[PDB]
């Protein structure tokens, strides 16, 4: 079927800025894909937040910094 109220990954608790994500601080509010998908959820678990998220709040890609994997200075700002 088309309909899939999979939900979006919302913060399970307040995630203060500068903290790294873990599954113990996340959940997926089954209802609407308003925010981050529960499919790519693992990519979030390891990123750092840019703002103090509140409990049950909708996490977004603009609220997490990019990955710090690549051993090289490249990637111009999209903002």
């Amino acid at each position: 079927g088309s309909s899939g109220s999979s939900g979006s990954v919302v913060a399970k608790v307040k995630i203060p800025e500068g903290t790294i994500l873990t599954m113990d601080m996340l959940t997926v509010k089954v209802g609407e894909p308003k925010g981050y998908p529960p499919e790519d959820i693992f990519n979030l678990v390891g990123k750092k937040v840019l703002v103090t998220v509140e409990e049950d709040d909708t996490i977004m890609e603009e609220l997490v910094d990019n990955h710090g994997k690549k051993i090289k200075s490249s990637g111009p700002s999209s903002g």
